[PDB]
C-alpha cells in the first residue's frame, strides 16, 4: 500500500466527486496517464484498486445499490468527457474496458464497471452519433491496418465491384469503431466462397460486418445500422433497390449438440422423420448424433433438407422471446432484416463445416418495411420468407 | 493444400490405422515434428485440418457413424500416447491439448478431440500412476521456474513456502520427468488456520493444505482422482508419524457471482425466518436481491449480523448447490471428491483484494480424516456431503 494508496484516493474523488469539480477531473487526467504509461501487471493491479473502490461507500440497502450504481456511472462520465496518448477521455475509456474484459478471469470485481461502462457505450457509440466514411484502396495505411487486425485480400474487397465503409466516433477519428463490407453482383449470393474471391449488377450484399475494437465488444450500436449503409448506398448508386446479406450462423452446431432426440423430432415432424429412415434407416439418437450425420455427405438431398429445417428452425424459433439465439441473427434481425433464405454448401471452409455444416443464410433488408419488422420481432414472430417458411 | 494433403493423409492413417501398423505411427512421428516446429498460426491451420479429419469417415448406420467417429478420436490419442522434441508421446499431447484449449474459440471443431482426450488424460494421469516427489529450495531452479508460472514473482515466496515450517510436493507422470503435473503446498500451524494471511516444528500439531494447484495448461479440467491428497498425507505421515491433525484453507472463489445471480426469494429461502428478522433489526431493509446482498455483506466486516448471515450463504452455497453430488463450488468439488469434511467456515480469512471480491474475505477449512475420506467420498454420491457440528448450525 505504497502509492496504492494515491490512486485510491484518486478514485475516490472521481467516483464520489460532482462532474463539475475541476480537483476531481485532474485526479482524473492523472489516473490515466499513471495507466496508459504502466507494465501489464501495474495495470492489472490498479484495476484491483478500482474494483475496491467500486464496491463500496467512503443508508438503506436499496440506497446502497443505488448509490454504488451512481459512482461507477459518474466515474464513466467523468472520464468521457475529458477533451494523452489515446484520442480522448471517451478513447482511453474503450482501452480501459478492454482490459476490464480480458482480466476478468484474473482480477474480480470488475462485473459491475464492465456491465455499467458497456450501457453506457451502447449510448454514447450509438450509430445516431457516428460518422460513415467510406474505405478504399487510397485510405491511409495506418487505417487499413486497424481492420486487418480485427493485404491483397483487402485490396479485392476495396475494389471497383466492392463498397467498404467504417463508423467512427466524430471525437476519435482514426479508430473505426465498425466495417462493414459489401458486394455487388447480379443475383442474390448463395455462396461465400464467390464473393471473397458495376455494369449490370443489382445486388447489394453485405458478407461482413465487424466491431473493430475490443472495448466495444458487447455493445449494442442501434438498430439502424444498416439502414444507414443503404442510404449511403442509395445516395451512391440511386439504382440499387437489393439489399440483402450471406451471413454465417455461428452457433448452430453448438445447439444442435446440446439437443436430445425428441426435441429434433419435434423441429423436423414426422413426414420428415419419415423421409429421413427411408432413405438412413437409423434416426440419429440425439443432437450430437444429428450433427455428425448431417456432415457425411453434402451430396445428399434428405441430408440437406433435414439440415436447412433444423437451421431454419434454430434461427428462427430459437431465443428468449424477441431476442434470437443466435448473435448473428440477433443483429440482423435486429437491424429489420427478413429471414429470405438458407443456403446449403454456401460456407465450404473447414469452419463453415464445422459451424453449420457450411449452411449460410441471407437476411433481406426492404427499406420500407424495417420498422415493421422491428415490430414483430419484439412480439416473437420474426419476418420470414416463403421459402423459409416452407423449411418450418 | 501444397502440404496440407500431405497432413491429411498423415492423420487419416494415425485415426484410422491399427495401434501396431509401423506406417501409421512413422506418420505420427512426423506430424508431431511438423507441428512441434511450426509457427502459431501454421498450428492453428493444423488443427484445422485435425477437426477436419475427426469429424469424418474414409471409404455405415447413424449409431454405428458416432461409435467409429469416437473410436479413431481415440485411436488417434492411444498411438500418440505411445511413441518414446517433447519427453515423449503422452507429453506432446499434453502441449497438443495446451493449443486446442486456448483456440477453442478460433479454430471450431475440436470440442470432441478435447473431450475424448480430457478422459484419456484422466485415466493416464491418475493420481495412482503418478509419483510423489518433494519440492524444496535445493530443488533444480529448472523445476523450480515451473511452478512459479503455475505466488509473487519474488522467488523469495517460493522461499518462505519452501521453508522449514513448510512442505511442498508435485506429481510428475514417470515418463516425463522434470514436468511436473500438480503442485501442493503444506504449512506447519499450532492451530487449524483461520486467516490465509498467517500462513503466507517443536510443538505444532496442524497440517494444512493452503494451496493445490495445476501446472499443466494442457490439463486444465482433468480430474486426478480422489486420492489425490489421501497420497500426500500418506507421505506426510511417513515423514512424520506424529502428524494426525489435516485441513486445507481453502478459498471459496465462486460465491460471489453465485450470489448475484439469487433473487430475493431464493435468498430469503436460505436464510430462514429467524436470521431475515435479526437482519431487519440490525440493518433494517433487506437486500432486494442477491447483487444487492453482495453489496450489503461487503460494508461493513466488523458487523455480527452481517457475518453470521454471510456465513450462512456461505455454507449453504458450497453445502446445498450443485447437481447431485457434484458441489457448484470448483474447490468445494475437488476437496469434497477427496474424501474431505466442510470443517468450518471463516470470516475475515482472506481479507485481500481478491478475497473480499471472491468471497467477503470468507475462507473454509477442508478436513481430512483418513480413516473417513472413503465413507465421505460415498456420502457425497448422495448428495449429503459430509459436515461438521459447526457448518450444520450455521445451515
Ligand atoms: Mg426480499
Amino acid at each position: 500500500t505504497r502509492a496504492t494508496k494515491r490512486q485510491r484516493d484518486q478514485l475516490r474523488q472521481c467516483f464520489d466527486a460532482r462532474l463539475t469539480d475541476v480537483a476531481a477531473n485532474a485526479a482524473a487526467q492523472a489516473w490515466q496517464d499513471e495507466y496508459e504509461a504502466a507494465v501489464e501487471p501495474l495495470r492489472q493491479a490498479m484495476l484491483g484498486v478500482l474494483a475496491e473502490v467500486a464496491a463500496v461507500r467512503d443508508a438503506t440497502a436499496s440506497g446502497l445499490s443505488q448509490a454504488l450504481s451512481n459512482a461507477r456511472i459518474r466515474f464513466f462520465k467523468r472520464f468521457a468527457a475529458l477533451h494523452g496518448n489515446s484520442a480522448c477521455g471517451l478513447h482511453f475509456l474503450i482501452q480501459l474496458r478492454a482490459d476490464m474484459l480480458r482480466w476478468h478471469k484474473r482480477i474480480p470485481g470488475l462485473r459491475e464497471l464492465d456491465e455499467d461502462l458497456e450501457a453506457l457505450f451502447s449510448n454514447w457509440f450509438d450509430v445516431g452519433l457516428l460518422e460513415l466514411q467510406p474505405i478504399t484502396w487510397d485510405s491511409p495505411a495506418s487505417l487499413l491496418e486497424k481492420l486487418i487486425r480485427y493485404w491483397t485480400d483487402l485490396r479485392n474487397r476495396l475494389d471497383s465491384d466492392r463498397r467498404c465503409y467504417a463508423f467512427f466516433h466524430p471525437r476519435i477519428p482514426r479508430e473505426p469503431l465498425i466495417f462493414v463490407e459489401v458486394a455487388f453482383v447480379p443475383e442474390m449470393a448463395a455462396n461465400v466462397q464467390a464473393l471473397l474471391d458495376l455494369r449490370r449488377v443489382k445486388w447489394a450484399i453485405f458478407y461482413s460486418i465487424s466491431n473493430t475494437q475490443a472495448g466495444l465488444r458487447g455493445v449494442s450500436f442501434g438498430n439502424f445500422l444498416l439502414k444507414r449503409v443503404i442510404e449511403e448506398l442509395q445516395r451512391e448508386h440511386p439504382k440499387l433497390k437489393q439489399f440483402a446479406t450471406l451471413s454465417p450462423i455461428p452457433g448452430f452446431a453448438d445447439w444442435l449438440r446440446k439437443r436430445d432426440g425428441e426435441s429434433i423430432d419435434r423441429v423436423l415432424g414426422v413426414k420428415r422423420l419419415a423421409r429421413w429412415r427411408e432413405q438412413h434407416g437409423e434416426v440419429p439418437a440425439d443432437g450430437a448424433a444429428w450433427f455428425s450425420a448431417l456432415s457425411a455427405d453434402t451430396e445428399d438431398t434428405v441430408i440437406r433438407d433435414t439440415a436447412m429445417t433444423l437451421a431454419a428452425h434454430y434461427l428462427v424459433r430459437e431465443g428468449g422471446k424477441g431476442v434470437p439465439a443466435d448473435p448473428v441473427a440477433r443483429f440482423h434481425l435486429g437491424n429489420g432484416a427478413c429471414v429470405e433464405r438458407v443456403n446449403w454448401g454456401a460456407d465450404m471452409s473447414r469452419k463453415g463445416r464445422a459451424q453449420s455444416c457450411g449452411m449460410m443464410v441471407n437476411y433481406l433488408y426492404v427499406p420500407d418495411a424495417l420498422d415493421d419488422n422491428l415490430a414483430r420481432l419484439g412480439d416473437g414472430n420474426p419476418r420470414i420468407s416463403r421459402a423459409v417458411a416452407k423449411l418450418l
